[PDB]
């Protein structure tokens, strides 16, 4: 559910991403923005949610939104830095 | 629900949002990225919700989302000279 999943990813809860991944929910579904639980994990800074999506859920790193940006230019864009370096390793 | 709110002003479906409104809806909700409706309607150019948000509604006609933008620069954006004109008038 984009509501939930991406509502989730906003308050860096992990404990219910992970309830949504392993009942098979779509990790990548978009918003009318365009946007996915990782932009707005990374826009967020949310280190443990932005390393569980890529490394657990195996996510596309770079999605686009609607203004072709990625969560790495999100991370930037916002100063975590952090997580800016681990998108770089992608 | 703010996901059904927006997802209509995305597809730009004035008959749901009236439904909304006239349940008692609060038109101004914000998702996760501080998002309006009245921002993606803009961003979609559908004249005729946003003149439905604004005029009927009454709602903020410059709210600020995530990267600051409002409304109007959205229609800018993404070229809607037809939905800047409209919230030039407020
Ligand atoms: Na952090
Ligand atoms: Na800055
Ligand atoms: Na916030």
């Amino acid at each position: 559910s984009v509501i939930n999943l991406l509502f989730a990813a906003y308050t860096g809860d992990v404990s219910a991403l992970r309830r949504f991944a392993l009942s098979a929910m779509d990790m990548e579904q978009r918003d009318y923005d365009s946007r996915t639980a990782l932009h707005v994990a990374a826009a967020e800074g949310h280190v443990e949610v932005v390393k569980f999506l890529l490394e657990a859920c195996k996510v596309n790193p770079f999605p686009k939104d609607r203004w072709n940006n990625t969560p790495m230019d999100e991370a930037l864009h916002f100063g975590h830095h952090d997580v800016f370096k681990i998108l770089q390793e992608y």
